[PDB]
């Protein structure tokens, strides 16, 4: 239901307070503004490297800080490597639009629980 920024560029609004999971952040939308930008082979290998990456990082935060809902938010991120980890270039408008959407939800709707419990 988050609004979807166009163009697709990490703002403040979506800032969690960890300075490197904000990083890596910014960097998913990147990965994803420069598949739309050049719908290639690289960029999506990128845009799959970098995801892994951060996924790994913020569920080690998770699992340091005795975090509570770490599970069905490990649920979600499986899901989503799942998902792209499958998709070859140049991607699928129907696609690029899951991913748009996903990344907007996935941060305010889940990632924003963390907020000063890490």
């Amino acid at each position: 239901g988050w609004e979807i920024p166009e163009p697709y560029v990490w703002d403040e609004s979506f800032r969690v307070f960890y300075e490197q999971l904000d990083e890596e952040h910014k960097k998913i939308f990147k990965g994803i503004f420069d598949c739309i930008r050049d719908n290639s082979a690289p960029n999506l290998a990128t845009l799959v490297k970098v995801t892994t990456n951060h996924f790994t990082h913020e569920e080690a935060m998770m699992d340091a800080a005795k975090y509570s809902e770490v599970v069905p938010h490990k649920k979600m991120h499986k899901d989503f490597l799942e998902k792209i980890g499958g998709l070859s270039a140049p991607v699928d408008a129907k696609n690029v639009d899951y991913c748009k959407e996903w990344l907007v939800n996935h941060i305010k709707g889940t990632d924003f629980k963390y907020k000063g419990k890490l």
